[PDB]
């Protein structure tokens, strides 16, 4: 299977990250794209190849305009501004405030934004559109005939909403793929988000949507970031209902339980008829991962990745999150050799 | 004129302040009140006392349980959770998000915030107590009969609404003084919020009530925090229908043009008959000060008081905002003396 990925990444070199109420650097940095480079490669995937540039028409189908053109000059406005570190958001629009966008750059910034824990450095709007550009190459692949590739994005994508970044994403790669994949030609597609994190930003995009299924198996929310969705209650509404499937999970959940789910998700996946799935891989449901609560070992993603290619359905594999040690390498391997196998 | 002032203020001395993307040291310090009551004493206003303490009775008509049961406990959760630094916030419940309320305390620091520019520090909780306390022990001087009294509180109150913390401000100390007010007898009592910023919190506290009248003159919130309120066309919902008066205001904007907006504001207290005026005041509008862009000048604040006291009806004056400079504390002082002359 063939691997797209944009040394381009490396734009999207942030120094600073908020994370318990200090400035650290931050969990989503370059060496994770390197790590996982190599391990894919050690494992036998070595067709890679960089992305053709795209342009903003599939993702403005997903994307908010306004919030496209603000990621596009947040930098440049920030530095501008005279502000001395990245660009981080202060004040949001929370319960019960306005619904207009301000005009300055405090008070976009966080008009476009879910989360504070993502600061706005040079080069993220670029890095941001090779990521992309690596998602919507690989839903070509799939659209053309291929049953599987893997796009090696990153930034990563599933934090992105409609209208806002956070969650170190900034465009929402698998929601890109996804409408690619409608727009080649396929009337019905499923994103499947095994991420730890619950992919709010893809729950919002496609919510009232019918021609997309979304499933996510996640910490739950109650307890772990995103914090304000995720909840099984929440399964679509209108032209969306029942297209959406949340399966919160606790502290310490091991590959017994969490499969369980996995096996429900597919069954949903396969009922509503899907003619491909995104599949939103983080790899920090390891137990080793340094943000997270979930147990899985590294043979278990052989296993996911088996499961999931049984679907019988073609699919893209979409890189999200995963950090801390370079067995994210690994553990994304492992999905992949799963799949091929 | 009474001034009423705790020294458990300076329990609330936050170390980090997130402000243009850097953690720096917060501008709402314990020396502004060091400042402000140096110079009202040298005014000659030098009948200083410390409040009686108070429970949470008249508060608690005013701000959600919930958020006071959060506030009571957060520091000792944030560090039990093993953050290094002071509580700050990261994700926001921000457009489309589930309404459910979180259980960690990560979630629920969140949950329970409007504005991650403010960390929750040691000592937080009580000087908030404190602060409210010296605004009941104001209030309740009006009450009693007095026409003039002087609530020096720190740490500030506006921008704390019905169930959020930010921009400084954990307990509405204004809204707490207004209830205390009407808890004493009062019918209609209106708040008057003269500091640069809108007080988004006190506007939630009374949008939907009939009872408090909310007029607040402020930078315009497309270019000023706190960036999702105050605009001119809020004017009050429900049983609150009419009963809020914003009168945002450009970059410079100097006395000759503010103060034709607080004589608008005071026709408006006027016809809906408040039996006093609680004065939100900062001295942020002042032409020297770090945060914000107006341009008023010492003398100017004589002039506001004045005026504000040419209602002819008792004023509770509750301490806000005003940074950087110890000339805050002259400018306090000169709105004291207006009031008083
Ligand atoms: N900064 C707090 C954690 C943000 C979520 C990161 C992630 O891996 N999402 O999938
Ligand atoms: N940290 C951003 C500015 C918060 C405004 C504080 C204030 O003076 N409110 O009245
Ligand atoms: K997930
Ligand atoms: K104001
Ligand atoms: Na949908
Ligand atoms: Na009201
Ligand atoms: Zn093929
Ligand atoms: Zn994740
Ligand atoms: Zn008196
Ligand atoms: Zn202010």
């Amino acid at each position: 299977m063939r691997v797209i990925f944009s040394e381009d990444h490396k734009l999207r070199n942030a120094k600073t990250e908020l994370y318990g109420g200090e400035l650290v650097p931050p969990f989503e940095a370059p060496f994770r794209a390197e790590w996982i480079l190599a391990a894919v490669k050690e494992a036998g995937f070595d067709d890679v190849v960089a992305p053709a540039r795209h342009g903003l028409e599939t993702v403005l189908k997903v994307h908010d305009a306004g919030y496209l053109n603000f990621l596009e000059t947040a930098w440049d406005r920030w530095k501008a501004a005279g502000y001395k570190g990245e660009a981080i958001a202060t004040s949001f629009p929370v319960r019960r405030t306005s619904p207009r966008i301000p005009t300055d750059i405090e008070g976009q910034i966080g008009y476009y934004c879910n989360a504070a824990e993502t600061a706005i450095s040079p080069g993220t709007w670029e890095a941001a559109l090779s990521s992309m550009a690596s998602a919507i190459d690989g839903a070509d692949l799939i659209a053309a005939g291929h049953k599987a590739a893997f796009s090696l994005c990153r930034p990563p994508g599933h934090h992105a909403g409609i209208d806002m970044f956070g969650g170190y994403c900034f465009i929402n790669n698998a929601a890109v793929a996804a409408q690619r994949l409608l727009d080649k030609g396929a009337k019905k597609i499923a994103i499947l988000d095994v991420d730890f994190h619950h992919g709010n930003g893809t729950q919002d995009i496609f919510y009232e949507r019918g021609d997309v299924f979304f499933a996510s198996l996640h910490g739950d929310p109650a307890e772990a970031f995103p914090h304000f969705l995720g909840y099984a209650e929440e399964t679509g509404k209108g032209a969306g209902a029942g297209t959406t499937a949340n399966y919160p999970m606790g502290r310490g959940t091991p590959y017994s339980v969490w499969g369980e789910a996995l096996t429900d998700s597919l069954k949903r996946i396969a009922a509503f008829g899907a003619e491909a799935i995104v599949v939103s891989l983080g790899v920090d449901t390891f137990e080793q991962d340094p943000i997270s609560f979930f147990k899985l070992t590294s043979p278990d993603y052989i296993t996911m990745g088996r499961t999931i290619a049984a679907s019988g359905v073609p699919l893209l594999v979409v890189m999200e999150g995963g950090y801390g040690v370079p067995e994210i390498g690994l553990n994304v391997a492992n999905v992949l050799k799963g799949v091929a196998g």
